[PDB]
């Protein structure tokens, strides 16, 4: 049931995918998170204490969950992507995608030659140790590549990036984008808001779905109205912090 | 700093202490939990996958937190209590205390001879490796013992148990008490509610504060009105499960 | 999905169940082991370095596997069984069951009151954090109890043990039985073989299936012919040791 | 290589064995500790955060070290001893041995039937997965049992305990003995010193070597003069705490 | 109490800071190390088995310690620095800083745009999950950057490096410097000694404090006399090795 | 006994070395794997979930094994090699070695200046914390460098690569080579077979031994006949998968 990648297809079909970020970096809470019904969960390897050692336990925790696991790599480089592919990730979120070349490299990092440069191994979690049918051929067509536009250069080259073959979705990272535009900590600033819609619009111009992280409901709904389809509406860490604080406050004397 | 035990003092003063249960068994989420402001947190070793290997990481995660760490032991026996004391626990929740003798044994398990049977070690987290002043003497007077009345025999012997020297609080375990009274999964049944009130009354009669676990706000508020002072109003697990499901439902209905 | 317990049903139907022991105590190899197709896998907590900290990772590794996970507890006592139940084990192998009383205690340790003495918790892996329907009621009828007859007293009391309500299967532990009969390391001795057949006969007399661990194919096949139905035919450790040595020998003689 | 047990032989010969306690509970520092040249190292499972999960890593860290690994069990009970034996421990320190019966039980817990009650497993670290020659037979004669006399009853019954077959050494636990004699934290009190000498004398009377833990050089040297042969002269924790504080003080006064 | 960074200020004030290296890579011994009173502790990620998985446990172990935690990164590259910042490190030691450009990149790696290129996340250990006041603004002014001059190129460009804005301290790595000058294993060679004082002197010429690692007391004091202020006087590993060996030797027969 | 490197010498002597790949990434099974008698074991860090955290436990597990540990790095870059050297690896397998420059960099990454660029540390597992005699000098001559030729560029430059000083062996990675030649998943294709023998032949032309991974016996023997000497004949993962599946199939009804 590994292939076809249902998430990748849903995205292409322009269907709304509701997601949740994951930074708690442990299999116990992540197993619980997998019961919520989110369409996709982002195991953050860039801003959370996640790595191969924590990723496998969480992927195992998510076995049976309807949620599509997505790894947000620490950076766009071929080696860590090679390693994350074999441990079982079929969907990737690439931070700071600033040029056409970088978008091409990200895609190539997930495809075996001649299409890409992915290193070959005959047995691992990805092909469930040789039990995944026609693995080598099917893998090349079933990896989701979501590139993050969150820098001025990325915005400048958004068209070339979105036009890149293999780039399945254009994702806006609000915090870094805001910082890039001189508005650190203030993504709601008008100029950042304009940049966001511009990114969504250019994604659409190239037939690629757009996405974003929006933990504030009002923002998430506005982005959805603007045409975004794969929207992360919060994070396990954020809801845990908020919910635990609220419970304590409710009884505060 | 370690001593005097403020939590123990707060209980003796019959001051309200709002707590939260912990079963996520990992230092990452627990550090966040420590920011909530709960007066006490129960690291569950009876019904959650916690053990000494997970307890120390979480105790370290809670260093600096205003929340008093309390360990709920897997069972009332000397050995594990001996080990939990040395790793840094100064507050204990003892499950299934059904007789005066069992109450006395729990207390004795936390005190050095001649008062108790606690094994002696000269350096460990508890005396912060020899840096806690007058440790041996002060330790015996600074351990909190909270006994759980959650069985028919426990209810029958509640007076002798509450009258036991060293028993700092009388805690009601709703689920086991309900089951013991023939109402598994129905702690709201009048038979159970009546026993709870009775337990609270007898704790008061012997000058000991009473407590209970009540994840439903209405229940927690009723128990507080009845006079319980150390009330756990939820769990990190319950809060996490509910909050994540809620976020998903908000967008997926 | 969790209930009804198919393994328990298969045993009641006297259907053959081929199992494999597990002592490698890690999620990496165990996930691979789950692909083999064994009807049941025994995560050994008595003679292998397994504990709750290693059990959950392996249970997660086995999610989706057709193999029924069975835990062989370190000893027949209430507390550890209580803890193993909540982390997600629905099938148990109990070592050294020597009397009717011990058999009854093992069964009781897995059932909530009034039928048993199992401690109650409202959320854990066992009820998949509150998502298992009618959990409390169904759990009591869906736990498999396999008792090990591996001592002289166990043999003497095999009838009373097999007649005990809740005892789902009569399992022979070859090594301990051989030692108990004065033939340490020689389970093939006629004295031992005779006791095994006798045990199988008495299990059948009380309508309970019998089982045994037999890493030698000829032995396993003989025991199956004698009528044993849940037979462990090897271990991940034994298989690994043998296969790796064999590969090396093929080239180094 | 595994057998014969050289440490056990050294004790029988009444040869001095200098040991060091270990509580740092991790393989990194323990590997370094194994380079020190101590005759024996005690991996403390009673007063340090050690358990099977930390024991195997440290045993592996000590492979090749001339130091004999000794585990100090959390308590004198059959089950944990059974488990510690299989993971690779051949030398045991038993806390609170107070009667002849308890001494006999500790010994029996390490020997296979008919001599003892040790559970049988055909492959584990102890027999290095089936590579230790004549394992079953040799194991029964190669386990070291060191009993701790550290309670008033233990002192009263020291003769019967020392006379017990299988008891290889009589070890004095200073801290618990002092506490038992009403001198908590004052093992130097004459009452305690007198009991120690008496214990040493009775061990000698029954042809068994005596030992003790003495982190203060003057104390260790006095005990050696009195006739103790297996003396732990410190702990990795005590040495580390002292040495690091000393280095800091050298520059900060 | 996260900001202001007291260590960073102390350094700027030219106050002597006594430090200790840490390579034991575990929270147990590191918690003990934090009680010694060192002004700073270097959790080595370049030559010790430390990484994100070991760093968080040790940072938690150091909560409450007066010692300022400093991470010595594996190499000077933006990605690992990004990750180490979010896990809670506010002080960095950068190995092999050989050019002005590299010094600039190291500084920029720790500052949010427009000042630097640090990736943005709204919740993590660094801002204690949103509880650190005015975090985004304050963080950019509270990160300590200590660059290592330990290569011939670094020596050649020491002036440009020390003149770089954001470079708070010039640290000499003796072992690599010695090797670079053709004196591997002999930092005491006259030419290496001259290079060291030259580095200290150029640091001073640009108003930046100088530092070095000197486990031999005589060397540490000489360097202090030469004007160095942040001097690491040993390591947890070195003192442990020395102290354990000395204890054993003291009793060697 | 660390130096001289016996494996490195055996290779130079053109002696056949039978190896086995390791991807199970845990110390339990790897300790067992070390008993098989393979001449070398490759702890895979490129296609298996291995890293520093898993490498040290496995190296400790292999202490006492006659098998030479070899790490296959995730990629050819100086930083991870620096780190792997200090943790105790003396033999390296470098993936995708495509040019003379890259071969030179790999060699240099393992040698201290002036020969190479290896970073210097005075105490770590590699010099067993200062106990390895004449370490600094001997290390530079005792590291085995095995470069992988598994790309078209590597084949084109095989002569320059094999001629590089310090390159001890030319290893063919079949899967990547096949993919590079347009035959993904089909290394048996005639053109790949020709490329393999060509690589072996060019290795010989420069006096360097050749090696390859060949899990199919017929292939391994053919390669040996072609002149290859360090041949990996399988993997722990592959044999485990095959052997466990076979055992289950043997009894399948
Ligand atoms: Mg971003
Ligand atoms: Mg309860
Ligand atoms: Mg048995
Ligand atoms: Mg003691
Ligand atoms: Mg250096
Ligand atoms: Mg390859």
């Amino acid at each position: 049931d590994v292939f076809p990648n249902k998430f990748k297809a849903a995205l292409a079909a322009k269907q709304v995918q509701i997601g949740c970020w994951s930074a708690l970096s442990n299999p116990i809470s992540t197993e619980v998170l997998g019961l919520a019904g989110f369409d996709w969960l982002v195991l953050d390897g860039e801003h959370a204490p996640n790595d191969i050692s924590t990723f496998i336990p969480q992927l195992m925790a998510l076995k049976g969950s309807a949620s599509a696991p997505v790894v947000r790599v620490p950076t766009n480089e071929p080696v860590i992507i090679k390693r994350l592919l074999d441990i079982g990730f079929y969907n990737f979120l690439i931070p700071f995608v600033e040029t056409k070349e970088e978008a091409e490299l990200a895609v190539a990092s997930t495809r075996y030659p001649p299409e890409g440069i992915r290193g070959v191994s005959v047995s691992h979690r990805a092909n469930m140790f040789g039990t995944v049918a026609d693995y080598f051929a099917q893998s090349n067509k079933n990896i989701t590549i979501l590139v993050q536009i969150e820098s001025q250069q990325g915005v400048d080259n958004v068209d070339a990036i979105a036009a890149t073959e293999g780039v399945d979705g254009i994702f806006v990272g609000p915090s870094d984008l805001a910082a890039a535009l001189g508005h650190l900590g203030n993504a709601s600033h008008p100029d950042v808001q304009k940049a966001i819609q511009h990114i969504f619009n250019r994604a659409s111009a190239h037939g690629k779905p757009s996405g974003i992280l929006a933990p504030v409901e009002a923002d998430a709904r506005r982005y959805l109205e603007w045409g975004a389809t794969f929207v992360a509406v919060g994070s396990d860490l954020g809801v845990f912090r908020s919910a635990t604080q609220k419970l304590a406050d409710t009884f505060k004397k």
